[PDB]
C-alpha cells in the first residue's frame, strides 16, 4: 504494498488521500465537526468550510475574507438549483460526479458559479458530444 | 482525460482527492481556518481537527468526545518526540512519510500512540529488514 517510493525521498501511501476524503465524507454524513450551513433556495446543506474552500474558487474567496470566514450560514444565489449543488457537494467529498442528461445543465451552471473549472470543462465536453 | 468511468454510474476525477489534500496543506501552511494547536513538549503545531481525525484513531476518539471536541489546545504525552509528530503531521497532509534511520523509532512510537496502524506496520517491516 500500500506504499511506494516517491519521486522525492519519501515513501508515499497510495490510498492516503482518497481514504482521508472518505473519512471526511463519513464525518459529514454523521454531522461531525461541520461548521457551516449552505442554503440553496429552500434546502440546507451542512459541510466543513475547509472542504468547501479546497473544492471551490467561490468558497475559497469567501472563507479567506476576514469578515465572511466567521459566518456559520452562507446563502447562495436563489437561482442555483439545489439538486445541482447537492451533486457537486457529493463530488467534493467523493471525487464522483453523478452527471446525467436531466441534471447536466444545472450541474454546469452551479459549477460555473462555484468556480469549479475542470467540472465546467467536463460538462461542456459531454454537451458538445450530443450536438 | 483527468476523469474516468467509475465502477458505479458516476464519472470519477483521478486527482481529486490528492488535489483536495494539497489545498488543505496550503491552508495549513498559511494558517487558514486552523482550529487546534497540538502541543508536543515544547513545540506547538497548528492544524485542522477534521484532518487530524481523518488521519488518526486517537484524534478520532478525542474530537468525537462531546467534551473534548470543543478544545482549542490538545497536549500530547510529553514522551512523544516532536520531530516524530512533525513527520507524521506532514504525512497526514501530504501522503508522504519522511522515514529515515535516525527517526524511524520515534515515528513508530508516535504512530502507535496516534493509532495510525498501517504506518506502524510499515515501520516494523523496515526495521525487520535491517535485522
Ligand atoms: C494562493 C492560492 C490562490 C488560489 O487561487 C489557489 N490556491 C488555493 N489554495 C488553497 C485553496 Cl483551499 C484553494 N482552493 C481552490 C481555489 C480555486 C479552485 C479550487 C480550489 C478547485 C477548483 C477550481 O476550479 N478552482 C478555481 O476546482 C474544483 C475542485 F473541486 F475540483 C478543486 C479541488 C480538487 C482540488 N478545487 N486554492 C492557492
Ligand atoms: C464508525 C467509525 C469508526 C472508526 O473507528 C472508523 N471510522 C472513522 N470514521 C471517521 C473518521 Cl474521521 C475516522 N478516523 C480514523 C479512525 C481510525 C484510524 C484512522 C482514521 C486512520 C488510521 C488508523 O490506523 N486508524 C485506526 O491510519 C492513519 C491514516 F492516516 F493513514 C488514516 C487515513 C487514511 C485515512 N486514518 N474513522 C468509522
Ligand atoms: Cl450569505
Ligand atoms: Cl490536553
Amino acid at each position: 504494498n500500500l506504499y511506494f517510493q516517491g519521486a522525492d525521498s519519501c515513501i508515499q501511501f497510495t490510498r492516503h488521500a482518497s481514504d482521508v476524503l472518505l473519512n471526511l465524507n463519513r464525518l459529514r454524513s454523521r454531522d461531525i465537526l461541520t461548521d457551516v450551513v449552505i442554503v440553496v433556495s429552500r434546502e440546507q446543506f451542512r459541510a466543513h468550510k475547509t472542504v468547501l474552500m479546497a473544492c471551490s474558487g467561490l468558497f475559497y474567496s469567501i472563507f479567506t475574507d476576514q469578515l465572511k470566514c466567521n459566518l456559520s450560514v452562507i446563502n447562495l444565489d436563489p437561482e442555483i438549483n439545489p439538486e445541482g449543488f447537492c451533486i457537486l457537494l457529493d463530488f467534493m467529498y467523493t471525487s464522483r460526479l453523478n452527471l446525467r442528461e436531466g441534471n447536466i445543465m444545472a450541474v454546469m451552471a452551479t459549477a460555473m458559479y462555484l468556480q469549479m473549472e475542470h467540472v465546467v470543462d467536463t460538462c461542456r465536453k459531454f454537451i458538445k458530444a450530443s450536438e
